[PDB]
């Protein structure tokens, strides 16, 4: 299922994903009131 509509957004998703994983790289996580 190829879609070229949000293909640029898919790239940004990679960045945001990598950030999330990097930020939450610890096993203890950051769920102790992440101020969300």
């Amino acid at each position: 299922t190829w879609s070229g509509t949000k293909k640029r957004a898919q790239r940004i998703l990679i960045f945001l994903l990598e950030f999330l994983l990097d930020f939450c790289t610890g096993e203890d996580s950051v769920d102790g009131k992440k101020r969300q």
